[PDB]
């Protein structure tokens, strides 16, 4: 028995399905917060408020976008991982941030604050983008450059999960519960304890969706994530300590970052924006055909301006809410699809659920008191599930010996420009300082990512190749 | 004017042709050898060796499956009657990665703690052995079996192990478009990067040339004529080679010092020897059996022939048998195992000429390459960084093709599923080094613990891995 959008259903059910709408977003919420921080930082404290944050925060804005006026479940993003990346990278090289022991890095907040700072100001630079273009940009963006673009991502991405599936990046320290690798500056390092706890999770995903009933659905990933992690608290992997230390509350602003502030990577955020531009297109398009609405309209493209703008405009507030760029998450259509409801409610619920478990900030705490393993095979698995799908956006274009060749080339120098560590020769080859180097590091940000290179080299191919 | 299989062209055409075919799998043939050989020893005498050897006895293999009048004289034949380009496979490089690496582990080979590894050939000799022994594996298994290994290998299986393959092995692509895997030594011309274990070092230069290369590719497709297709990959590695050259990275002394002749057993390798890995040479011929099914398939429809006829399937028997066959007759010859060259069919296609007087030509051209052993040293002396722009781009290739073979199942939930878990675990199963916590943990020796190695070495290969996942998946995943 289908749905529609517009329905009053027992509500029971609608927060039954608020919750594994919640659940299933669950991990794409909470793992940004834990990968941004681990990368920068180290404090507790403030990985237990932004993931708390990220929920209510989550919660809010898709409450936002609820009412386009379908399910329009929002979250942050995976692109501006990819991006801080690099951008971190050169802030600890020739930006201001420092550095102690030839590895360790220490923990560096005018980072994060000129990220939101340069997100706030580019979120604007596309709801400003956001108005009236919907098949125009369908043309720009094709699947040729499209789906190319996404399988990097989630493979440039997919290293950090299989990092922290080893044990890293940095492996546990001293005093802490549970040392199987303890050392300053071992990446990739880690014993078979951990390796058979990822395993355990990416089986227990597997073994999840084996014996997967309705309610499972898109749950395997955070039920596999559960599994490997109760199996983790029986062989005596945890932090008792630091969950007890933790605050059982959470406002918006408990925790705030510095303002007025920005750097150099804006242009790499305006590439992210567009990104969640596109995406946003195609999730709500793919939820009107899930619940069984137009899908050329007029009242359709109304539908994807209202969700673009509102896109944009949520990722202005979360910025303002101390939270990175968001975007559509696409794993509630396949819930939706599969229990035959898209109603508004079902969202909400999800929403409400979300903004609780926030408030409730000892799940956050107990979030980030999840081993690196444990979130490492289901990151990867999460990761994985990203370049599977983005390679499902290049199966749309026809596979002539053209696109073929346009992905060959895209695909391996996207690659080839994220192995390189940085560029130097040109106006900076002996170390100089002028007016364009500072923005020569804009460049060197914009190389070192990779799929900003993947998407140059498509356009321009899928440019000047002729019709085949 | 479309061109059958069996008409007379002007020899003058049919010898171009051949050419263009020639130069088109000149690249996939070379590259192989280079790669094996860079992973185990030295001497550019059997570098040189192995490289014009692996062109005469491809020239001659390739003559092999080209006709079906060599066996046929009663029942079904050998090999194919239309155009059936053979040549060294991939899949030999990335099992014997692990292989060589278990060799010079817990194998016999030898290493110095200091430096390069020593230079093995019994390694190679096992690994001959090993091949030829389980290219009967696979003929055997060649005799009427063709929809049925389609059902068994469906594109959601048959993809992600391509891709996989592609991927695992582009690290050697890059390594070189580095300078890799060893930077140059003491004395050696134009050092820019000298040590003794940086597997991925190198400096601006060398990315480059690489890039040089590629870009020279790119642009051999932007102004791309009817000849330079699938020569592009060619046309950029000679283009970055010769700029390479201009900027003086040579070796004229090896070159001068190379001799001008090659027959196919100047040099020789270890007999009655075989290593562990006997399992993963049985994966290498599946491959190379399904590839071959692929692969003809392709040039059928190419050639404007039958897709299901009965004589269609004689075709495809032929083409698998003439593949283990000339598998076990190029490793007498001191050749690793060998497959249906795929590049072929897009030139037919857009050569309109699918006469075997082109594959003969071709042939005759390959075989007489390998002859004059100073083009062998001469594709020994380019630089690791062209070399490496254009493997590079040749493996990318070998992913994406995985890719569009992945794209032929309906991407559903279901097989979007399994081909995540099948990518991840097969790619993490790469990233390990080794595993032992079980029957090896405390270095024991039982007589298991020899072939508690073998399992070891299939658990090391990326595409194995991948592909069981795969299968096992899709089997006990119900049908969506
Ligand atoms: C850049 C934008 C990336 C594109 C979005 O790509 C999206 O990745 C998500 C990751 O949550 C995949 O989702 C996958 O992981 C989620 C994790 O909760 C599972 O619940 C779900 O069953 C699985 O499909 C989607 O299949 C894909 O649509
Ligand atoms: C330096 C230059 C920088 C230039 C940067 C510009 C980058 C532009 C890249 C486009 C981004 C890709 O945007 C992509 O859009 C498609 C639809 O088109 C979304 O949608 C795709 O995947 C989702 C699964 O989650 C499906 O629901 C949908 O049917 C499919 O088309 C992708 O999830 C999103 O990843
Ligand atoms: C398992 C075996 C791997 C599958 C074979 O994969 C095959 O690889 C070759 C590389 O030679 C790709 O071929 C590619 O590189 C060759 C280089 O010789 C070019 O001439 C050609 O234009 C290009 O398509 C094929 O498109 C792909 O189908
Ligand atoms: C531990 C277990 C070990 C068991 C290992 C088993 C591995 C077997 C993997 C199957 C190999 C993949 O085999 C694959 O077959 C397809 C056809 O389906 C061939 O063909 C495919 O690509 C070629 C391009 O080159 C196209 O011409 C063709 O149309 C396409 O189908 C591929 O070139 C080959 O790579
Ligand atoms: O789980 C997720 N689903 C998504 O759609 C998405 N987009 C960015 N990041 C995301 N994470
Ligand atoms: O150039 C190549 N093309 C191929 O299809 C192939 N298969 C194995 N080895 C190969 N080399």
């Amino acid at each position: 028995p289908f749905f529609g959008l517009n329905e009053k259903i027992p509500v029971l059910l609608a927060f039954i399905l608020g919750l594994q709408h919640a659940l299933a977003m669950l991990a794409g919420v909470v793992t940004p917060p834990l990968i941004i921080s681990s990368s920068l930082s180290l404090p507790s404290d403030l990985q237990q408020y932004l993931v708390s944050t990220s929920l209510i925060v989550c919660g809010l804005l898709s409450m936002v976008q609820i009412t386009s006026g379908v399910l329009s479940v929002m979250g942050v993003s995976f692109s501006i991982i990819s991006v801080a990346s690099g951008a971190f990278n050169q802030m600890y090289s020739n930006g201001f941030c420092q550095l102690d022991e030839a590895g360790n890095r220490l923990p560096c907040p005018e980072a994060y604050g000129a990220l939101i700072g340069t997100s706030a100001c580019c979120a604007l630079v596309e709801i400003l983008l956001a108005f009236v273009p919907p098949k125009v940009i369908q043309k720009i963006f094709p699947p040729i450059v499209t789906g190319p673009t996404v399988m990097l991502i989630g493979i440039s991405l997919i290293g950090t999960g299989f990092k922290d599936w080893a044990g890293g990046s940095a492996c546990m320290d001293d005093g802490m519960l549970c040392p199987s690798a303890t050392a300053p500056r071992p990446l990739p390092w880690g014993s078979p304890e951990f390796i058979g706890l990822g395993f355990l999770v990416f089986v227990s995903i597997i073994l999840c969706e084996r014996f997967g009933a309705p309610i499972m659905k898109s749950c395997s990933v955070v039920i596999g994530l559960l599994v490997g992690c109760i199996v983790a608290a029986a062989c005596g992997y945890f932090s008792h300590a630091d969950i007890d230390a933790a605050p059982a509350a959470s406002f918006i602003w408990v925790k705030t970052f510095p303002l007025s502030v920005y750097g150099p990577m804006v242009l790499p955020i305006i590439a992210v924006f567009i990104i969640c531009a596109c995406e946003c297109i195609g999730d709500v398009t793919a939820t009107c055909d899930v619940s069984r609405l137009e899908v050329r309209g007029g009242t359709f493209e109304s539908r994807i301006q209202g969700a673009v703008l509102a896109d944009g405009i949520n990722s202005v507030v979360a910025a303002l809410a101390t939270m990175t760029p968001m975007t559509t998450f696409a794993q509630n259509n396949v819930v939706i699809a599969l229990t035959r409801c898209a109603n508004r409610w079902a969202g909400y619920c999800c929403c409400l659920i979300l903004i609780v478990a926030g408030i409730f900030a000892k799940f956050a705490a107990a979030i980030v008191a999840i081993p690196n393993s444990v979130m490492g095979g289901m990151k990867t698995f999460l990761f994985a599930s990203v370049v599977i799908s983005g390679q499902a956006i290049v199966a749309k274009a026809p596979f002539t010996r053209r696109n073929r060749f346009i992905l060959t080339a895209s695909m391996a120098l996207g690659y080839g420009a994220t192995l390189v560590p940085t560029w130097f020769g040109n106006v900076f080859p002996q170390t100089e300082n002028r007016d364009l180097e500072g923005f020569e590091n804009a460049i060197e940000l914009v190389l070192e990512t990779g799929f900003a290179v993947t998407a140059f080299v498509a356009m321009l191919l899928n440019a000047i190749m002729p019709a085949e």
